[PDB]
């Protein structure tokens, strides 16, 4: 929940950025070429005086309206003449994170692509950004995703939109009605294939793609190394905080379909086909706003996260995603054997700040961390001694004093839903790669002077430390962004993240000694035999550390020790 005078702030900030993007508007527009008709874009300024061409509104599918609602996205139809791609489209229907209204469209299948030159010299490593949000926020807008700072160097730079919530993850268990679910994962493939087919006619090398994503974006990017669907269609992938086998990246959502319905009025019995035909003639917006209400008390008893997210399909079809759990995927996934990097910042669980607030009474789950124990281990009431025995590790590990704090809780978090899940998938990955190299970072860069949207979600003003998603505004302008002085940290900072981001895009190594105070890193990616990670730490100096989590990380997989065919 956000205060009343951060809510007036921000819609001041929205104000001043419309006309701030009116004076970065120049006349200059372009036209260029895809394979369903010409687009027309044109020429921003970035407030560096850095310069882009901005194509928005480019539709990679038909608009999932009416009978395709919750249906695999569909090829767009070709068009004469040109398409005006000078501005955004709306974002997938979503609660907005500040005002707290639904906002958005089902109209919303739609990528930009942004560059400083469209026919340049050579053909250049393209970036595609897939942004976060549980799977139920996000957007392309650029006031939250600008590319004024990577455009600053030649490589092409695409952001992806795709469905959300209930529209983008329904889910339903017969096959006559083609709702296997992931949709929105689905809206990514076809993007990706739109990406690979059209990216030259930018100026981008087909051969030379790299995803990247933060949060969910992250487990997104992953899903995308994962699937079938995608072998083949990139070359470098890049996890922020994230990745497919985090236990909030999944869920089996199959039976809430039923459950939304009833929420929205529906008077039937739990049958999918009269579920299905009451949710196709429901308005979006009320389905959007009932989901918070879904999951039921068994399931948030559970602790199931989302009710609505990526889920393994209950039956196959052409555009299948997820046939099996991410874990299985990862057995056979074409991404194992492509360059990779993965990273977390350095107090990632400091985002549960303003929950910790509102419910103090969370902090007493530390007494025995039972329920933080992985579910695979736990017994289902969570009593049993084994299982009081892994919560006592759990709790071993962050509780450091007599009583345990609010920072503890957040240390619990940052493992919890980060640095595990990340040993695992890495431990995992190495049974079913041939060598190819994955690199760590570790974002350690505290600053207020240059914040993004997230800090007032999680009421962070004031608040030290660098928290989830606080690396997003080195890599992205934003409405709340602010034109820094060159010789700043955070200047710095900028082109250190957005350079080693494009170091590793264009030749799958992230070190280039090109970067200032990159000269003296040794960067090695990690091997099989290694027992502690090697990362790049990113503060004010880049330095390659032992990863400080390690101790942590290791106490959490001992509660594997005599389960290891879980780990």
């Amino acid at each position: 929940n956000v205060s009343l005078m951060e809510k007036l702030k921000w819609k001041i900030k929205c104000i001043e950025n419309k006309f701030l993007n009116y004076r970065l508007t120049t006349n200059e527009t372009v036209v260029a070429e895809t394979e369903y008709g010409k687009v027309k874009g044109v020429k921003r300024l970035t407030v560096y005086d850095d310069s882009y061409y901005s194509f928005e509104g480019i539709p990679y599918a038909q608009p999932p309206v009416g009978e395709l609602r919750f249906k695999a996205p569909q090829r767009p139809t070709p068009w004469d003449g040109v398409r005006d791609c000078c501005n955004h489209k709306d974002k997938s229907v979503q609660v907005d994170f500040i005002a707290g209204k639904v906002c958005g469209s089902e109209d919303c299948l739609y990528l930009s692509v942004y560059t400083n030159n469209l026919n340049p010299e050579t053909k250049r490593p393209v970036l595609v950004y897939i942004h976060g949000g549980d799977f139920i926020i996000g957007e392309n807008h650029r006031d939250m995703y600008g590319p004024d700072y990577f455009i600053k160097k030649d490589v092409v730079l695409i952001n992806i939109q795709y469905r959300l919530g209930a529209l983008g993850f329904l889910s339903l268990n017969s096959e006559d009605l083609n709702v296997p679910g992931n949709a929105g994962l689905k809206d990514q493939v076809m993007a990706l294939r739109w990406i690979k087919n059209n990216c030259a006619n930018f100026g981008g090398n087909p051969d030379n793609i790299t995803v990247f994503g933060e949060s969910a974006g992250a487990a997104s990017t992953h899903y995308m190394m994962l699937t079938e669907q995608t072998r083949g269609l990139f070359h470098r992938g890049i996890l922020m905080s994230g990745n497919a086998i985090c236990p909030w990246a999944n869920t089996q959502c199959q039976h809430r379909a039923f459950t939304l319905a009833k929420l929205a009025g529906y008077k039937g019995e739990d049958n999918d086909k009269d579920v299905l035909e009451f949710l196709m003639k429901a308005k979006p917006q009320d389905l959007i706003k009932l989901e918070e209400k879904v999951l039921t008390l068994e399931e948030r008893t559970n602790m199931v996260v989302f009710p609505f997210g990526p889920t393994v399909e209950p039956y196959q079809t052409a555009d299948c995603v997820l046939p099996k759990h991410p874990r299985e995927m990862v057995k056979t996934a074409w991404g194992n054997s492509i360059p990779t990097m993965m990273g977390n910042t350095s107090y990632e669980g400091l985002f549960f700040t303003s929950i910790l607030k509102q419910m103090p009474m969370l902090v007493k789950e530390l007494e025995t961390c039972v329920n933080f124990v992985p579910s695979e281990l736990a017994d289902a009431e969570r009593t049993a001694p084994e299982t009081l025995e892994m919560g006592a590790k759990i709790k071993k590990a962050h509780v450091t004093g007599e009583t345990p704090t609010a920072d503890n809780f957040m240390d619990l978090c940052s493992h919890i839903y980060f640095w595990f899940p990340m040993h695992r998938l890495l431990q995992l990955r190495f049974n079913h790669t041939s060598g190819t190299p994955v690199y760590l970072y570790r974002f350690d860069f505290d600053s207020e002077d240059l914040i993004n949207p997230y800090r007032i979600m999680r009421s962070g003003r004031g608040v030290k430390g660098v928290s989830h998603a606080d690396e997003l505004s080195y890599f992205f302008w934003n409405q709340l962004a602010k034109r820094m002085p060159k010789e700043s940290r955070e200047y710095k900072t900028i082109e250190r993240m957005t350079g080693i981001w494009i170091q590793f895009a264009t030749t799958g190594n992230p070190y280039s000694n090109e970067i200032e105070g990159m000269e003296n890193v040794s960067w090695d990616p990690i091997k099989k035999s290694d027992e502690v990670y090697k990362c790049l730490n990113i503060s004010d100096e880049l330095k390659m550390i032992d990863v400080p989590e390690m101790d942590k990380i290791k106490q959490w997989e001992s509660m594997f020790e005599k389960h290891r065919d879980l780990f």
